[PDB]
């Protein structure tokens, strides 16, 4: 099982890229290989202006075909995820998702807001085919205590990432 | 009178971006002050990484203020509006359209497509407090013949643009 995790928020750290360092470290203990990668992988005039010859866009797309599932995290930015993550969904081939299972995780100052981005992402996901799109899973930034080093998350977070990860392993694992 | 068009294509000239330059055209015949933006004038980095210290971002952002009405085209990506066009929408204050009439316009190539594009954009406005969304021209790419040159648009697009840009000046006042 191989699973590709993609941080979608315009800094590096953040906290969507902390929650998939904690995802990686469980990930890596269910003997799954995990790629990992976060927007600054790329150079960003070929996200604003959809250059399809980025180098690093060959390899994050062959490294998809090769995934299993995707665990894909955003900042909710105006009631829907971020247009730098977007950026990069655009540039994906048509059926880039078709066989993988979607986690996706949000971030942001009120869970009130997930569902609205669950919605946002449901076509997008859907255009892309993939195979079966996860609950989303909210992540107050209040409970990200700290997101520079080593993740520390409430413990409630924890249990509520430690969750939903083995949900996703469950989905790949049946697959 | 003072209006806003932004382009969110990626790609300029692009079709959607050819709905603006006419509706720069139509609008400045009634005399109204048009500022007109697209991608190609922020830096990359600035949008992708949002950096609120960009100067682009702070001129566009005091433009929008003084301005009545915001008309923005998009093409439909992956059943949305493109991540370019929202990564600048992103770094907006979070009432900035509050007063203000929005005009969306977009391009694609299905019917499911134009409906998810309105479906995606409508609550981001709404999310910028927008006083009134109208319903807007989703075009089919086929309906502009021409996006290089002065814009060319078949008959029937050409009226539902004339149609909705006089609604948009009428509701500016």
């Amino acid at each position: 099982m191989r699973v590709i995790t993609l941080a979608g928020s315009p800094r590096f750290p953040s906290r969507s890229s902390s929650l998939l360092e904690y995802a990686r470290e469980k990930l890596n203990g269910l003997d799954v290989e995990v790629y990992h990668w976060n927007l600054q992988n790329f150079a960003p005039e070929d996200l604003l202006y959809a250059r399809f010859d980025s180098p690093a866009l060959k390899t994050f797309t062959e490294q998809l075909q090769q995934a299993d599932g995707l665990i894909v995290a955003t900042p909710v930015y105006k009631a829907a995820y971020s247009g730098a993550l977007k950026t990069l969904l655009d540039l994906l081939p048509e059926r880039a998702l078709q066989g993988k299972v979607v986690l996706p995780l949000a971030t942001g100052g009120t869970v009130a807001h997930l569902l609205a981005v669950d919605a946002a992402l449901k076509p997008v996901l859907s255009a892309l085919k993939a195979q079966e799109i996860l609950h989303g899973v909210f992540a107050d930034d209040s409970q990200v205590i700290d997101y520079h080093h080593r993740p520390q998350f409430t413990p409630n977070l924890q249990t509520r990432l430690d969750t939903a990860l083995e949900t996703f392993w469950q989905a790949l694992h049946r697959r």
